[PDB]
């Protein structure tokens, strides 16, 4: 399912684990993936105890509404490469203005931000709209090692146990007025499922 | 000032600007380093405790040793605007050659990265060098609010104990080559001088 | 409103003056600003002739030769209600979908003369897949220090309106290798005596 | 002689007509022209009278300094009707630079030491053999400059043209556009030219 407000499409997300054992070999592993082209809703309050309280309640208020997603995501965290590893996050946005973009990536332990990660963008005029292309972010050492913690792990309930007060809050902001763009809420659990890794998307809505 | 054989820092600063009437607007600088005399030298390993184990050490080590920088700063934390105040930063670099950078801002509390903001700047050819120009990147709430408890404080000795474990890291790269181009830390204390804002620059070598 | 030829688009104008209050205060005042589509009223250029007599390089002859869609007038009520050392500036942005360097042209008319003229040139930068030219902080010259300072030494906002009758700017943004115009800005001024503080309001110039 | 403070140097200078009669036939007349390359000094005290005065004056930026950056001009301007006269009536100019910066050229045109027209020139440098130089390239007389050469060129004897003159003066104050520091200041007086050997100058070091 689409994730746009009215002034910004999120057009790819994806996290990832890449190894090049040689030069001639390469191997790649998603974590994570919305991949390019109905919306349930979901009660923001329904999520609020979860995330940091510029928080999601006072960018909610502050709107607008039509900007709050929530994805589930089911990571897979099967050890199906030999890890030099790489581990980085891609992700593309367009959007109909011509504007720098600010993106904002909140990692949250029981609801407290432990580690953000702010970058910015400028767009590329691509088939008469403007793409924010932001490829291969290397994700911080504090992910990295959450990551490797949850893998050494021997059930995938206890995974889910600690993925329980695992959440990230992306917030997506013009930078020079500061209006908030697109705002996405991520959960997760890991994935048992033999298709690998999943998603759901939900509007984020308030009464 | 600060320059390494590839990347010249002009100027540096943060601030909080407030509009007062449609007409009138009011800004307060914290922290300035405005457009050569010798430089002090100290030992990087005198400062790697507060920036221990991307890191300080790291970089220094993978070199060249001619970008290392230390900016002590006595940052002016009075309330002498009333203050909708917007909080940023502006800074500008030059260099001889056309290039990509990527700035990266590591904010650290204890020694341990809480905040990373990573802007990508484009040369621009003026008056016979490159010069590239990030104008009004605003403040991370985490900056904001960290500046709102310290001013909260009823004493300045106070404010400069908590800034004792409080650093900030500068990384300035080539984006297509990853080559450091230039590094600052930076380290804070309050100023209680009538004067206003004060900087010291030093030189890091490793004897 | 916006200002935008088929080829050129005023993103922002502002003169203003800065003042240091101590070593880490500054405060800036504006006169006069356009800052960052709705619909547009025209005014019939010949409306507008009397008050720009000036016939080299004046607005009858920039209107004849075209492009008719490059041609404003502004309207600005200035507010001017320091010590040494205060700043007077002008800082200017534009945008373009096409690569140029361009020219810009700053007339200053006092009783049907041209008494100034300020040339600056700029160079596109590449942004967000668009072309912006940025004139930040032109410094005033002294003649518009000083009549600035004059107006404000009247008595009455009246006799300064008197005054501005009298003065005119014309802005002519050009390409620089080909000379093609590519906006041309017609500023008239009155003081403001809101208290809002400046104000201003954006014409089409049309011909019939 | 060498025309340079310790942060500008004057390279060249020329102000000129050119006719382009038809597209194979062009004529070039320069009215004065300083080319590239001790000096007698000149109390500016004696020359304070025929330029502007009190703020902005030439008396008010000599005391601002640097002293080194004042220069006295006198030309014998070539005013002899050589070429069948579409004219372009222009000023060429070149300087050079150990740094790195945006200049700005102010060309004060004064009658009896009042300011009469003023013209404002910003420059980028080009970084030429480890030098910055800037180039301002056919930059188009002001409408009063010209018609003031034609009603000098309709006096019957150069005596008179002299005569006219002897209030005529133009101040050239070239400063950095960002910090407004004066990089040189040129100080211009003229006569008209009665020798065989065309357009003559001669340099003078302002001292008090
Ligand atoms: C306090 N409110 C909530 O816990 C909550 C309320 N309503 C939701 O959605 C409604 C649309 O269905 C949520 F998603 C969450 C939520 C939130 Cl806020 C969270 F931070 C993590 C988290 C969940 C559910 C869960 C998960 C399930 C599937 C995939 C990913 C995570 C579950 C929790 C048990 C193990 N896993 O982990
Ligand atoms: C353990 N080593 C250090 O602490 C250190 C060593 N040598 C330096 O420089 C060498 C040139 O002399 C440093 F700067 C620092 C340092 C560092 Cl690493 C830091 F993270 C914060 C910090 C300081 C100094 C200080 C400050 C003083 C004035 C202005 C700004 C900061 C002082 C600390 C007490 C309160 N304030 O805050
Ligand atoms: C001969 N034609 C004109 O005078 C004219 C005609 N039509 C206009 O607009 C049509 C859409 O409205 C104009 F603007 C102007 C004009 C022009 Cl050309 C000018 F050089 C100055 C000037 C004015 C009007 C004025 C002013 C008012 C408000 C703000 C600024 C200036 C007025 C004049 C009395 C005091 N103030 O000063
Ligand atoms: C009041 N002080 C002065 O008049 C003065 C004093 N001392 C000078 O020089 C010292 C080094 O000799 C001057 F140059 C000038 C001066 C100045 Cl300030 C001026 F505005 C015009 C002007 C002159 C001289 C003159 C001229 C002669 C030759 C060439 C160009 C001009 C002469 C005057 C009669 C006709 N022509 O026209
Ligand atoms: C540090 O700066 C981290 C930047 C944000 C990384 C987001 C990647 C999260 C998706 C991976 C799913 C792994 C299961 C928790
Ligand atoms: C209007 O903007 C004029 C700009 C300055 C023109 C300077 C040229 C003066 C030299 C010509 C000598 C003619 C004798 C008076």
């Amino acid at each position: 399912r689409t994730i746009a407000s009215s002034r910004l499409r999120l057009l790819e997300y994806s996290a990832f684990m890449e190894v090049q054992r040689d030069p001639d070999t390469y191997s790649k592993h998603l974590f994570v993936h919305i991949g390019q082209t109905p919306l349930e809703a979901v009660d923001v309050r329904q999520i609020y105890d979860k995330f940091p309280e510029g928080g999601l309640k006072e960018l909610y208020e502050k709107g607008p509404p039509n900007a709050f997603f929530l994805v589930k995501f089911w990571a897979d965290l099967n050890s199906t490469i030999q890890e030099g590893a790489f581990y980085g996050v891609s992700s593309q946005y367009s959007s109909a203005d011509s504007m720098t973009i600010s993106v904002s990536t909140k990692v949250c332990s029981f609801g407290k931000q432990v580690v953000e990660k702010v970058e910015t963008e400028y767009a590329r005029l691509e088939n008469g709209r403007f793409v924010y292309r932001i490829h291969r972010s290397p994700m911080c050492e504090y992910m990295i090692n959450f990551i490797h913690k949850l893998k050494h792990l021997p059930e995938k309930y206890m995974m889910n146990s600690v993925l329980e007060n695992f959440t990230i809050l992306q917030v997506v902001t013009s930078r020079d007025s500061q209006e908030t763009l697109l705002v996405i809420a991520f959960v997760f659990e890991v994935s048992t499922s033999e298709h690998g890794a999943q998603h759901h998307v939900y509007k984020l809505v308030k009464d």
